[PDB]
């Protein structure tokens, strides 16, 4: 899938931004 691609080129970024707000708003 595209989606596989787009997270290897943030390096699961993404992912980790998503954890890192889903734990932390502000």
């Amino acid at each position: 899938g595209l989606f596989g691609k787009l997270i290897k080129k943030f390096g699961r970024k993404a992912i980790s931004y998503a954890v890192k707000k889903a734990r932390g708003k502000h």
